[PDB]
């Protein structure tokens, strides 16, 4: 529209030549409401130019420039972000409000002798002047104005306003402006991250500068021909509650290089010191953060395939996101084409995907219900007392696990309803995610007035 001026929202390292290096809070110069995820800048800081992640930059003098300001963040993510426990009392945010356009939202951390740790969500209308208010009695001309208010007295808020909740940097859509195929040498591998099947995982840097995780497949387990096909569509699945897909290097070995999350898979991280601690409304939490993403993937008409707590990633505050999307497919291996052999998940594999290779969205629904018996369980594996090979005979017969010790039978009740036989009555992952995240009363509900 017109080159209006910007300011940086955080640090960002140039990862390449073309690209811009810039600290938070330099002016830049950027074309106003350009389309895409780079965008050209200018510094008026350093004088330097090249393009930067769009989402590393606000209009100066607007609300999403101020630090405090969440933008689209939903109430159930902003609960994640403010019930960590380092957080102190007053720990707050702003954000849109969900149930009522046009209006915002003040969310603070608390302190409960009944709840405990809590978070307080408060409305804020906003006015044809301009002027904010939470209560009628005290108003603002300024969304600023109104958290320095708070930020000195409660004045009928559970708590004064002390500190913002913290953040970190957001993803950048891909390495860089352009970056999609890439050198091997570009990579630099680091540490081993674990081991699969079909390769390694390794946390490495890109142009050393960016951290990333890079995916080694050993020759033969696809063709690179047809890789790159699928990967042309994976690139495209962009979703908080996906791990992005951020580069490949096309000669085999073929390397897959996407977002890096520290806190490991979720079938580790259910296990050990990091699993004791979890109680099912956590729990329950993580199903619905899969769930998200896999409505996601259910609305760009995709599939997995090979959905299960390994191929769930965590990270800062219980963060889960799926990974390892649409490779299954892509395995060239005889026995896995065939879904046999030890190396199937044959255990996550809804009967009819088994039997008939009919892999569908649906089939990924059976495979969500068996994982909510790793998390209700902690990692234990599924059908435990049995083995691989007489798993599919006994699920084909219509055997389905029972409600595991430590799961609410409600839970169990809508597992059963992912392992109907026929895959058309499966529930959607929008059902799922719904029923999810209203499991506990939590729909949505409850500003304080
Ligand atoms: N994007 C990632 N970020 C951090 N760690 C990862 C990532 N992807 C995989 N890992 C780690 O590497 C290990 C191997 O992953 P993978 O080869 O997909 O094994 P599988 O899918 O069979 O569990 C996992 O246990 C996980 O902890
Ligand atoms: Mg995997």
């Amino acid at each position: 529209r017109m080159v209006t001026t910007f300011v940086a929202l955080y640090d960002y390292e140039s990862r390449t030549e073309t690209d811009l290096s810039f600290k938070k809070g330099e002016r830049l110069q950027i074309v106003n409401n350009t389309e895409g995820d780079w965008w050209l800048a200018h510094s008026l800081s350093t004088g330097q130019t090249g393009y930067i992640p769009s989402n590393y930059v606000a209009p100066s003098d607007s609300i999403q420039a101020e630090e405090w300001y969440f933008g689209k963040i939903t109430r159930r993510e902003s609960e994640r972000l403010l019930l960590n426990a380092e957080n102190p009392r007053g720990t707050f945010l702003v954000r849109e409000s969900e149930t009522t356009k046009g209006a915002y939202c003040l969310s603070v951390s608390d302190f409960d002798n009944a709840k405990g740790l809590n978070v307080k969500h408060y409305k804020i209308r906003k006015l044809d002047s301009g002027g904010f208010y939470i209560t009628s009695r005290t108003q603002f001309n300024s969304l600023q104005q109104l958290v320095a208010y708070y930020s000195k007295h409660a004045d009928g808020l559970c708590h004064r306003l002390t500190t913002v909740c913290p953040t970190s940097k957001p993803q950048t859509q891909g390495l860089a402006k352009d970056a999609w195929e890439i050198p091997r040498e570009s990579l630099r591998l680091e540490v081993k991250l674990g081991q699969g099947c079909f390769g390694e995982v390794w946390m490495g840097t890109w142009n050393g500068t960016t951290r990333v995780a890079i995916k080694t497949l050993k020759p033969g387990t696809m063709s690179p021909e047809a890789f790159l096909q699928e990967a042309q569509v994976m690139k495209k699945l962009r979703h908080e509650k996906l791990v992005q897909l951020y580069a490949v290097v096309s000669e085999e070995p073929i390397y897959i290089v996407t977002e890096y999350m520290n806190k490991g898979s979720l079938l580790d991280f259910l296990k050990g010191e990091t699993g004791k601690y979890l109680r099912l409304p956590q729990l329950v939490d993580m199903s619905a953060q899969i769930a998200s993403g896999m409505a996601y993937v259910e609305r760009m008409n995709y599939v997995h395939r090979d959905l299960r707590a390994a191929n769930i990633l965590v990270g800062e505050n219980l963060v889960c996101k799926v990974a390892d999307f649409g490779l299954a497919r892509l395995i060239e291996d005889n026995e896995y084409t065939a879904r046999q052999g030890a190396k199937f998940p044959i255990k996550w594999t809804a009967p009819e995907a088994a039997l008939y290779g009919r892999f569908t969205i649906k089939s990924d629904v059976w495979s969500f219900g068996i994982l909510l018996t790793e998390l209700t369980t902690k990692g234990r594996v599924p059908y435990p007392g049995m083995v691989n090979r007489e798993v599919l005979d006994q699920v084909e017969r219509g055997y389905r696990m029972p409600c595991p010790p430590e799961c609410p039978e409600s839970l169990h009740d809508l597992m059963c309803q992912c392992w109907r036989k026929e895959p058309e009555e499966r529930p959607t992952f929008e059902y799922l995610q719904a029923f999810l995240e209203d499991y506990f009363t939590s729909t949505e509900p409850q500003y304080q007035p």
